[PDB]
């Protein structure tokens, strides 16, 4: 018996094989849940990708900015998981801010509209999916959006970390409505996480000095966290997107759970 | 398949069959758990309200300002479990102030005595319990204590709010230990619950003043909760501490869970 | 002597005799500040409010969507204030969220271009301010924005709670700009107060049942705060940003004041 | 015309020229205060220290767990300010936590005597000279204790940290009470001070590793503070206090003021 066993989640923000989102889904899929799968722009790349997940889930194009593409969602669901049925998960693994955002290009000289789009994208996108969704949702479900610890600044992270801080605000403003429909919203502020976009800035994309702070927090984060933190492993954080969206954390709303291992807790 | 199979957790806590321990220890063997028990003092009555658990489970005396009984626990313990038999979880629901620390007695008007027992009972027993236990722990394990938040001052709680804010303090460093054997340490923060001894506060037990507070408290609570809060249902506390307990919060650690109907994230 | 005599201080935000800005100028005067003022649009009768001030200020442009207004700031202020001098002080007292973002209009409703513009006056604008103004103010200086606790949600502040949450997190990233130029930036948080379109939100202007919520949450206020909370009192809080503007808190930065009567720290 | 210009304020906590509290009373005195110290055990030694201050202060004696030193304290004051006169300030600097409690002591090995010995001294007594205090305070009054952040667990500080974070919740009620009176009640949240004690800690006093973790730590602060940390300056800690005395932070009660050169805004 899996911990989702019967239950309708869908899950956005697969890019890759390394994506944090291909995780929650294959652990979700491992645990029993049937997927239906949102991608944006790549789709013939995303599909190839995730042909690896254990089951078969239908794709549906979503790009968050495109207002066409939200208002037609909820329609497109129910006809993948067939009329009369509804969702009981959501899963918002979407996160993108330009480079003038982030790492060694100055705070100061990126642009607004910069900063808006990854506003957009990263944070109200959250009140744009929950829109879309709660209406084919079941009493008892659950939303999920993934969060990084944005309470104090940090290096190279930039507009981004100001992009999380207006993300957990959204989510406690989704929760009120999301209880209407006896639906839960909670994000996962997860540790740094290699993916291909990660690997690529600590690599230098953004350049050296950012690249080397990123290191450094990547480091420090492991010797913080009492349990250890491995980058490399994301299955900690799949487990964690798993349990918010299962039976077993009723009472909880409008809340943040870290999976960091136990780093945020420590000065040092 | 439970979501706590083979596994051997410690409860503490029960007292009557409205303590919340008595709610984590139904849950947990409703999902396969093999639990331990301890009680305080009233060793009869625990095991005739025991009794009442789906399951067997041996009870074993522990008074928290013991030193002995700490000193004995662990192979009291072992002795329960089998001898090369380990705890996978310990739950700690332990908690009391003296009346003069709590309710309409004066804030100032508190013996340091009291308060002293009360702090020792309420929060150094969550390092006292781990410091027994965790020789006696498997790697990927999980300790789980109750709190209350006490991040903001309220009306009748009094030095038990200080308590509170000690213990969480506490589980901080308890899982800086913790983690040195692979597990985990977390407490749950509960909204309010009609327990025994809270039904009589509400009313008057520790003056009418802090009774009519307590009430309008609780009140203000499922107000705020943008999915509810019921003070009559403890279940959906018990799973919460039963997901702490389970393979499927694996990277959070000196952290703190809140199941209280989302309540602490709205302020009206 | 005056708290903050021979200082040369900007103050942006004043519109009515009931801005929260005009306020902080008439204390700072008081207190011997030599001001700089900004106003938005309406310059004609920003003078004439300003006016009223004990002292001649100049008043200078500045819309903070306008970035022709903003490359031109410092060289106008230099020439206000005469070459060779640099401002010790800068008050960002500058809020906008667009009628489809706060009150009755529902959270779900408001399309992003409304939210953004928000966000861009409410928040970037801090970072662009302190982009315009740090290469012109001296060491010692400081930068101080005005806040409302927006760490949990609030009937009908909606998206404006969103753009303090991204304003809080803003000035914890201009502090480390800031800090190069040996200079601090901070934000008040202040409770309630009865400007204007404070006045007619609570009469209505956002719908009723916006009005309404906002009347309770002020009642709230003055009750959860132990020194009581005067709503038509901005005094205290233009007191507490001259604090900040002073010599007297010279270790604090990136960090929150709360002018609030302590009612943030109280449940109940 | 000094920021404290006639007011009466009491100062406890003086031990050595190094003390905190040494800095905030030649502060206060050097911005007008009339002071009235209090000392513990060492009476000679302390008024040989004191006698070094600017201007002469009575000194008192107060052991914070003598309840007849509590007792009298008022009617000391009294006679030493003269009868009709009240004080408008408190100061609160005491601490104290047996070795068990701190270093490389393991933190489960402190014995509860030594905890509660610790948490009396460095959090109950806040309550208590509060208590001794409010009944001889103007209204306006300000009540203020030292503080360092418990927000996150550190090596070496161990069970002063939790005292700490008992420290922050006493003061959110005493808030509550002092309130009563027209008197606020604020924390001052210090950075790492290089006080006698503390350079002996460096220095091994408490064992090598703790000793070495404190060093790391003092840098480490230093490095996050976007304006920096000075450890050897106890003088913007000494404003920052004086500013909470003055009459400058009118609306701030039950909080707590980081005067940590904005370390705790920054995680690196
Ligand atoms: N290190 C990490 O990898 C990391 C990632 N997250 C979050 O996890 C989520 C998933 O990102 P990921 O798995 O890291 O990486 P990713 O690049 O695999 O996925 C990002 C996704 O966003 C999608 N996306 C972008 N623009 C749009 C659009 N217009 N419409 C729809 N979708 C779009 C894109 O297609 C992709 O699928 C994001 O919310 C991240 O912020 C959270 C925490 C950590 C983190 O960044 C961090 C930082 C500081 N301290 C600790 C941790
Ligand atoms: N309302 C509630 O019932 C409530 C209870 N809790 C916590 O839940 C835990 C369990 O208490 P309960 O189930 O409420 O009540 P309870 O009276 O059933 O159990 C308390 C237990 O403490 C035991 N105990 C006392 N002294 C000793 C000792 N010397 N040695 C060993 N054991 C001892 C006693 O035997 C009993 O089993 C405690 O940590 C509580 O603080 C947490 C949150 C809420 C709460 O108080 C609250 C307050 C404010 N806002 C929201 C929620
Ligand atoms: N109640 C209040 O009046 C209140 C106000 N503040 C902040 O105080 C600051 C000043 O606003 P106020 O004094 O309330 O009101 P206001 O309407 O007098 O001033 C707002 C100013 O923004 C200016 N502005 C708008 N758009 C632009 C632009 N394009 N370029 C430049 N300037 C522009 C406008 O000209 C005006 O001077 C804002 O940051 C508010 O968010 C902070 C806290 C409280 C508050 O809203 C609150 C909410 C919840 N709990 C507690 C408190
Ligand atoms: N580093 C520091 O020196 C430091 C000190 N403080 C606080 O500042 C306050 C003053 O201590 P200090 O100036 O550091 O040192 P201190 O040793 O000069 O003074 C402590 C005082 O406590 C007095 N005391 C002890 N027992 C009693 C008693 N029975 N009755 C009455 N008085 C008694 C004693 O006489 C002495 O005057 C305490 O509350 C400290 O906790 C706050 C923050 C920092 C800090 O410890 C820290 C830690 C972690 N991150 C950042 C900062
Ligand atoms: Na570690
Ligand atoms: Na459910
Ligand atoms: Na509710
Ligand atoms: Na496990
Ligand atoms: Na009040
Ligand atoms: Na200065
Ligand atoms: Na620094
Ligand atoms: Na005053």
């Amino acid at each position: 018996t899996g911990l989702l066993d019967g239950k309708r989640i869908l899950v956005s923000g697969i890019i890759t094989d390394s994506s944090i989102a291909f995780h929650i889904a294959r652990v979700a899929q491992e645990q029993g849940a049937q997927l239906v799968l949102t991608g944006f722009d790549r789709l013939r790349l995303i599909q190839r990708i995730t042909d690896r997940l254990p089951a078969k889930a239908p794709l549906l194009e979503l790009d968050v900015q495109n207002e066409e593409h939200l208002a037609s969602l909820a329609g497109r669901v129910t006809e993948a998981i067939g009329a009369g049925n509804k969702l009981d998960g959501v899963v918002h693994s979407i996160g993108f801010m330009p480079q003038t955002g982030m790492g060694i290009n100055p705070f100061f000289d990126a642009p607004y509209a910069d900063v808006s789009k990854g506003i957009h994208i990263s944070a109200y996108s959250y009140a744009s999916m929950a829109k879309a969704l709660l209406p084919i949702m079941n009493p008892g479900g659950s939303i999920v959006g993934m969060d990084f610890d944005p309470s104090r600044a940090m290096p190279a992270y930039n507009w981004m970390t100001v992009a999380k801080s207006a993300l957990e605000s959204v989510n406690r403003f989704v929760a009120r409505e999301a209880g209407k429909y006896g639906v839960r919203s909670n994000l996962v502020a997860a540790g740094p996480i290699r993916t291909l976009a990660m690997s690529a800035i600590v690599g230098g994309a953004l350049g050296e000095e950012a690249g080397a702070q990123i290191q450094l927090l990547e480091e420090g984060w492991d010797q913080r966290a009492p349990i250890g933190w491995n980058m490399k492993d994301a299955t900690p954080v799949a487990k964690t997107v798993c349990a918010l969206l299962s039976d077993w954390l009723p009472a909880t709303t409008g809340d943040i759970i870290y999976a960091d291992g136990g780093a945020h807790t420590q000065l040092l």
